[PDB]
């Protein structure tokens, strides 16, 4: 239950990232989904729990969380310097990513 929580939090802070036109609240949007990113990336999801733990399928779970995560902190430093409608913009791209590994899985 822990995985789609993690999904959930990362789908409620989505969200966030698309409708606000608050920094500290894209910041504070941004950093949960990184954490719940982070621990998603440790799970199974349910699809997949007859694959082996080292198959391609598993490998691009657990990858798709890595390009993510990485999104993620570049927006971050971004909203960090005070560039929050470019970190903005560039979150834009998240939801994207999610969709494309969240399809395959």
């Amino acid at each position: 239950a822990d995985l789609e929580d993690n999904m959930d939090i990362l789908n409620d802070n989505l969200k966030v990232v698309e409708k606000t036109d608050s920094a500290p609240e894209l910041k504070a949007a941004l950093t949960k989904m990184r954490a719940a990113a982070l621990d998603a990336q440790k799970a199974t999801p349910p699809k997949l729990e007859d694959k082996a733990p080292d198959s391609p399928e598993m490998k691009d779970f657990r990858h798709g969380f890595d390009i993510l995560v990485g999104q993620i902190d570049g927006a971050l430093k971004l909203a960090n310097e005070g560039n929050v409608k470019e970190a903005k913009a560039a979150a834009e791209a998240l939801k994207t990513t999610r969709n494309t590994y969240h399809k395959k899985y």
